[PDB]
């Protein structure tokens, strides 16, 4: 709008926006599938649906809101230093959706043993890469 | 002078930044134990291996710790109606957090599953967000 900050709160702390969702359709996915077990008897198991559903979309607006902050980086400078933060974005994104298709389809085995907390990892690094190299930085430089 | 005030904001907002993702790293480590927990309605023995309700002792733990950095750092005056109101909101979801790391710590599955957390939760996150808004309408240094 003004110059830098102004676009980089929306933009990286905007960034921060998706981060939450997908760690929110984390703790959606697994609050359906411990109900899943529950599944050959009827006492609460009915959540189950509504939650993996509603999982389905957290990771949706997550991609909505990345959406934002890439159609906002006209930026680079950084550049792919921090295009790692962008390709990783995409390796996750992928994780949680194969762990929705796993069980929206049956497959608890993979759901369970798909190793997603790498995935995650990553993404903390590298978008724990990007502050700093903004932070420190524009500011040294600009 | 100027710049004092505009770097208490960043430490300030990563400190809470760092308790809020740090609080959501225990959700997801404590949902894994439940999850791992109910096996085959109930299964005979294990399912895994639950060091993960451990992990999620180390991530409460860990939360808390940079939630007592942000309570030591000086307040601002304009700020003080969003820090109550953080406080608030942070202390119960914190205990919230204790009291699945309990349910769970001595199996009691059906209250675990019970609680409203993600009401709590949600609680905090618009708690976060208002000190975050408030920041900027008082202080944004535009230009
Ligand atoms: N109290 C838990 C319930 C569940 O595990 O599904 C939550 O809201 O975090």
């Amino acid at each position: 709008g003004f110059v830098i900050s102004n676009e980089l709160r929306q933009q990286q702390s905007e960034l921060t926006s998706t981060w939450d969702l997908m760690l929110q359709t984390r703790i959606n996915l697994s609050r359906s599938a411990a109900r899943m077990m529950m599944d050959a008897s009827n006492q609460q198991s009915s959540a189950k649906t509504d939650l993996l559903q509603n999982a389905k979309t957290t990771l949706a607006q997550a991609a909505a809101h990345y959406a934002n902050f890439k159609n906002m980086t006209p930026l680079p400078a950084m550049a792919e230093a921090s295009a790692n933060v962008d390709e990783k974005y995409q390796r996750y994104q992928a994780a949680l959706a194969e762990l929705i298709q796993f069980l929206d389809n049956g497959n608890m085995d993979a759901y369970f043993a798909q190793p997603t907390q790498g995935m995650q990892n990553a993404l903390g690094e590298a978008l724990g890469n990007y502050a700093r190299v903004s932070e420190n930085l524009y500011r040294q430089t600009f």
